[PDB]
């Protein structure tokens, strides 16, 4: 009989008119997307400034979150930097069933870390998938990105199967918490 909240009651709480600024990155097929409109927290718009390159925004009073695919097409980690700016946290996905495409996705992540505009993110890993046998562990995606050996920076790697919402609360109330200090 007991209900879940509405995410925009959930930001209201979380965030509340404080300018936040997100970016959730991940390669293509992590389960992205599904996260944003999972949220139902408003209307996503879209900027393709690339015949290939293509990105996805949502924001919610004055919390932005920003969107869009990391690996391969070409390299054109240019275009995305000034997406960076003033940004507060990291949003990673990926998916736990691919254990193929992880070496890839921890490089990427890697890269994101190592970028001078996210030196002081909060990081939120999301491992999703873990609806699906055999996937990864969320240790298993931990150890994988290189969490352990982590700079001073908040982090933390959290179980979701994105496409029932789950795992998301637990992850957004960690990021919440940890961006007001
Ligand atoms: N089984 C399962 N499928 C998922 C999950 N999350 C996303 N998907 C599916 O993965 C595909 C890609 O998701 P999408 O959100 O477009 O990935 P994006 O490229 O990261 O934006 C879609 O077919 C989704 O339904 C999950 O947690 N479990
Ligand atoms: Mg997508």
């Amino acid at each position: 009989h007991h209900m879940g909240q509405a995410f925009t009651k959930l930001f209201d709480r979380w965030f509340g008119n404080r300018e936040m600024r997100v970016v959730m990155l991940g390669l293509d097929a992590a389960g992205k997307t599904t996260i944003l409109y999972k949220l139902h927290i408003g209307e996503v718009l879209t900027t393709v400034p690339t015949i290939g390159f293509n990105v996805e925004k949502v924001q919610y009073k004055n919390v932005v979150f920003t969107v869009w695919d990391v690996g391969g097409q070409e390299k054109l980690r240019p275009l995305w930097r000034h997406y960076f700016n003033n940004t507060d946290g990291l949003i990673f996905v990926v998916d736990s069933q691919d254990r193929d495409r992880i070496g890839k996705a921890a490089q990427e992540f890697q890269a994101i870390l190592q970028d001078p505009l996210m030196l002081h993110s909060a990081i939120l890993v999301f491992a999703n998938k873990q609806d699906m046998k055999g996937c990864l562990t969320p240790a298993e995606v931990c150890t994988a990105l290189g969490l352990s050996d982590m700079r001073t920076r908040k982090w933390h790697v959290q179980s979701s199967v994105a496409t029932r919402g789950e795992g998301l609360y637990e992850g957004l109330d960690w990021l919440a918490t940890t961006l007001k200090n």
